[PDB]
């Protein structure tokens, strides 16, 4: 009841003012007061022949959201970032667009990565999508493709408590920040993706290399529960130019296009 005093709404026009114009490459952005699944709502206007990309929609609550594998996400309102972009990808190798999720989650990290005090071990990256801080998970993404797009989806916990959503989750509240500004957030983070989508579209190294920098995954010890039910332990090593993981399993080579990681001790 407290954090709803934390909450104060977007406003759409000074995001609009920030984000589209000379320098930018946002064309559009609206700020909707509730939807199903911000998602969904983005590969509709594609599959009815909107050009989407540089596209942004952003959904104060959203109420049939979704996760990875056919999971859920969870939100109560105004206690998120919660939103999707559009992005063009045809002009880019099929091999490669595995890496502009993992861009995603690179950007909306370094976004929020200074509002911190003091970052608590366990901040940063684990592959494929999540932001994790105090090993509790800050915001999750999600990666639609629908050729010529694909629909990048961003779920970033500011104020929302544990309580409300999931077990494993955090915020920036519950990380110390007092008083996140929701509107300068949103727009520090879409100037990041915009830069990080830039350089995926042009294969530039420092994508990688920034993603490794903040990689929590790489050289941990982790086992990978795969798409089908079978787990795999293992050392996580490195991600390959498609966006895998690449794992090392007692001397062999194991690479997974999808999975869930836990990091283990
Ligand atoms: N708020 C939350 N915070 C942290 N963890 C959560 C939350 N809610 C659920 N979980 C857990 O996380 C698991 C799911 N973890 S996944 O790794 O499978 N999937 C994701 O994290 C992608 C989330 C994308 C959400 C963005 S939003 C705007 C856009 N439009 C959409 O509709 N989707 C995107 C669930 O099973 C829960 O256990």
């Amino acid at each position: 009841t407290d954090r709803d005093r934390l909450r104060p709404p977007l406003d759409e026009r000074s995001l609009r003012d920030q984000l589209i114009g000379a320098g930018s490459g946002w064309r559009q952005l609206d700020v909707v007061a509730q939807t199903g699944s911000t998602n969904a709502d983005l590969l509709a206007r594609a599959a009815s022949g909107a050009d989407i990309d540089g596209v942004v929609l952003i959904a104060e609550h959203q109420t049939a959201g979704r996760g990875r594998h056919g999971r859920g996400w969870a939100a109560t309102a105004r206690a998120q970032i919660i939103l999707s972009v559009g992005v063009r990808v045809v002009d880019v190798p099929v091999q490669a667009w595995g890496w502009l999720s993992l861009a995603a989650g690179l950007a909306v990290l370094d976004s929020v990565a200074p509002l911190i005090a003091v970052p608590p071990a366990e901040t940063g990256l684990k592959w494929p999508n999540d932001v994790l801080a105090r090993g509790g998970k800050l915001a999750g993404i999600l990666a639609e493709v629908a050729q010529p797009f694909v629909v990048l989806g961003v779920g970033l916990n500011v104020t929302q408590a544990p309580e409300e959503v999931d077990p494993d989750a955090t915020s920036l509240l519950d990380l110390g920040v007092a008083a996140p500004d929701r509107n300068r957030i949103a727009s520090r983070l879409l100037r990041e993706l915009e830069a990080r989508i830039i350089q995926w579209r042009n294969a530039n190294p420092q994508l990688a290399a920034d993603y490794r920098a903040r990689s929590l995954t790489i050289g941990s010890r982790v086992r990978v529960e795969l798409p089908g039910g079978q787990d795999v332990v293992g050392i996580a090593r490195d991600i390959d130019d498609q966006g895998r993981l690449c794992l090392d399993v007692g001397g062999r080579t194991v690479v997974v296009s999808a999975g869930d990681v836990v990091h283990l001790r």
